[PDB]
């Protein structure tokens, strides 16, 4: 039986939210089989829970933000979600005492590290995977995103920035997803902002926690960060990280192929919901033979 995974230990990190700029403590706790991924605002009385569900994602392109009927929020969950997806975590309580997940270094790597420190516990219940049986595609203008059948998890992401700082040959990345390949190739890729966009968002009271320590900053002509990039193609890798985290809002690892061009948080969420809404396009599956399981998590 391929088993559900949670943490062995409670772990904690403190940081600041990228957009709120608020100091926040993140606490991640083990949880029982069939619990799922739950996010909690613990600064409110009573505390407020959110599930990992595509429908709890706020209507915005800025980030992936959880919101409830009362407009209580947990902003910027995409990078932490990518780490959870990457290590195949099924059950976990994620607590924050402020309206945003800390940005840390802008990548998913700090979350990978914390999850590894917390240890992985395999539980006595079958891990369910969401397996694609048909192809589903969504579009927004020139943007598009697709999920199709594939025995594993393949991602193919293309960006098209027409920016002097981002060479044309570095704008596509393809990945056969495993915990190993995610951690090694994707997890360290940092978020980025263009100055034009940063100014726009700053003007609107956003990016309050933005800094060179948490983001690649690109001006009109070049990356401004002194020591450059972690990868020559760090930008497209980060867009892939975002997609991994966004798709994980359903709380299951997917078996299929994700292919996308300029897809951001809104379109990734649109795709997820479009898949879920077409019953014929997917199914939940479980496995018994470890030696042939489609996805490898360590
Ligand atoms: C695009 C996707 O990658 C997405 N990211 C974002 O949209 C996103 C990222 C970062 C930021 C930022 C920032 C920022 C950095 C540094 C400074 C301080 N400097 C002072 C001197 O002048 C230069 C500025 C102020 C602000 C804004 C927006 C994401 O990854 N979503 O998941
Ligand atoms: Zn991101």
């Amino acid at each position: 039986m391929i088993k559900q995974r949670t943490l062995k230990r409670i772990v904690q990190a403190t940081g600041v939210g990228l957009h709120t700029g608020k100091k926040v403590t993140l606490t991640m706790r083990p949880a029982p089989a069939n619990t799922g991924v739950i996010y909690r605002r613990t600064d409110l009385n009573p505390p407020v829970d959110f599930p990992a569900d595509a429908k709890s994602v706020r209507d915005t392109m800025l980030c992936t933000c959880l919101v409830n009927e009362h407009d209580v929020r947990i902003s910027t969950v995409e990078h932490l979600n990518a780490a959870l997806a990457g290590l195949g975590i099924d059950n976990i309580i994620i607590e924050v005492n402020a309206p945003e997940v800390p940005i840390m270094d802008g990548s998913a790597s700090p979350f990978v590290y914390l999850l590894l420190d917390a240890g992985i516990e395999e539980l006595n219940s079958a891990k369910k995977f969401l397996r694609l049986k048909e192809t589903v595609r969504v579009e927004d203008g020139d943007k598009w995103a697709e999920l199709s059948p594939f025995n594993g998890f393949r991602l193919d992401f293309t960006i098209d920035f027409n920016h002097p700082a981002i060479d044309s040959s570095t704008q596509r990345y393809r990945l056969d997803f495993s915990a190993d390949s995610f951690v090694r190739q994707i997890s360290r890729a940092r978020t980025f902002g263009f100055m034009r966009d940063i100014e726009y968002l700053q003007s609107r009271g956003l990016c309050l926690g933005g800094s060179f320590d948490c983001a690649i900053v690109v001006d009109d002509y070049r990356v401004l960060n002194e020591d450059g990039l972690r990868f020559e193609d760090e930008f497209v890798r980060h867009k892939m990280l975002d997609a991994i985290g966004d798709l994980f809002m359903c709380g299951h690892n997917i078996i299929g192929a994700f292919t996308a061009y300029k897809s951001g948080h809104a379109l990734n969420n649109k795709l997820l919901q479009a898949v879920l809404a077409k019953q014929e396009a997917w199914e939940f599956v479980t496995f018994q033979d470890e030696a042939e399981m489609p996805l490898a998590f360590k």
